[PDB]
């Protein structure tokens, strides 16, 4: 049907707008500290600690299988990389300050992007 069509284009421009907002957030990581899941060989009690682990990789094979249906779905994850690591690690680490500084940093692009999906209608 047009209308199955037209969701699905929504969709893709949901998707095309999450695309750059992921880039900018990664972008507030050069350190790359969130890029890829946490090592379970180098951290083998990791899952003991942390139920649903996240990381900026894994965040990006959800984006491209269109699997974000709204804004919300996506600032769960991020969330979830913030988190994770401010439980995991203490608050004198290098980790846990990274996390603190991404999150304030990430803060500044969610909040213009709430106002892109509510005044373009992504969702
Ligand atoms: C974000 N994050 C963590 O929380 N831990 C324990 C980590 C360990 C490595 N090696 C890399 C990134 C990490």
């Amino acid at each position: 049907s047009m209308e199955q069509v037209a969701m699905e284009l929504r969709l893709t421009e949901l998707t095309r707008l999450l695309r750059s907002v992921l880039d900018q957030l990664q972008d507030k990581d050069p350190a790359r500290i969130f890029a890829q899941p946490v090592s379970l060989k180098e951290v083998p009690d990791y899952l003991d600690h942390i139920k649903h682990p996240m990381d900026f990789a894994t965040m990006r094979k959800r984006l491209e299988a269109q699997g974000y249906k709204n804004l919300h779905e996506f600032e769960e994850d991020f969330d979830l990389i913030i988190d994770n690591c401010m439980k995991y690690n203490a608050r004198d680490t290098v980790f846990y300050r990274a996390a603190v500084r991404l999150r304030d940093q990430g803060g500044v692009v969610l909040r213009q992007a709430r106002r892109e999906v509510d005044s373009i209608g992504l969702e």
